[PDB]
């Protein structure tokens, strides 16, 4: 009852390290292995779609882009925290890179369960994660940046 | 091109002053004579229906409910900053209430038009306002307490 999710760079093709995901009484626990990432705080989420692939808009191209959007199953179209029930049940909690470019804090996802994330995507972003669509929508993450589908 | 608002109580349905709408070059400007309102902050907004009248929510008597949600002339179905454009249209700064119930601070609302207003209604709640849909829906304003129909 706990996976591995392989993890790859969107703008290098090359792997990044791995995701573990266990599950528990307080939630989902994701522990990161991985490296070749800029230090800080990076926006983390599952998207819908069960694919990183890139997607097109409006002539450019959207790396990752087919994901889709942030997991939404109760369809509530906000954007916000891990422990707030209004927003994307895939909003978790900021991923923190060292100095280093690696990353192994692990969080936890209170609302999810291990079971509905099969086919689904993890994703990495560029940008930092604010939990609300304001000042920039989505938390402020921006690009995706390592992408990987949870098998 | 300045118009006069009558503001009542819900709750005791007696006057509480009047509010001045203007149009300036940066906005529509509120500027409140009121009193008998709780000190503090209050969340302040246009609502969608030129009524202050009730309406009723799962056999429960709702308070100024019929002049309906907050304005949302683009469909935003959020709740945001007077700044912000993905949000409902009639968010506006909140309400001090000085120590003696007086309310004389006034108000700039950027994105708004004086023509766009007429048939809508002023909101004064009785909570704060967060310019949040996190952690309580409508930025925490709950109940409302002052209302008036913009003539
Ligand atoms: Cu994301
Ligand atoms: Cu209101
Ligand atoms: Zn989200
Ligand atoms: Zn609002």
């Amino acid at each position: 009852q706990d996976l591995t999710v392989k993890m790859t760079d969107l703008q290098t093709g090359k792997p990044v390290g791995t995701i573990e995901l266990s599950q528990n009484k307080y939630g989902v626990v994701f522990i990161p292995e991985l490296a070749d990432l800029t230090p800080g705080m990076h926006g983390f989420h599952i998207h819908q779609n069960g694919s990183c692939a890139s997607s097109e808009k409006d002539g450019k191209v959207v790396l990752g882009g087919a994901a889709g959007g942030h997991y939404d199953p109760e369809h509530t179209n906000k954007h916000g925290f891990p422990w707030t029930d209004d927003n994307h049940k895939g909003d978790l909690p900021a991923l923190f890179v060292s100095a280093n470019g690696l990353a192994t804090n692990p969080v936890l996802a209170p609302r999810l369960t291990l079971k509905e994330l099969k086919g689904h995507a993890i994703m990495i972003h560029a940008g930092g994660d604010n939990h609300s669509d304001m000042p920039k929508a989505l938390g402020g993450g921006g690009a995706r940046v390592a992408c990987g589908v949870i098998q």
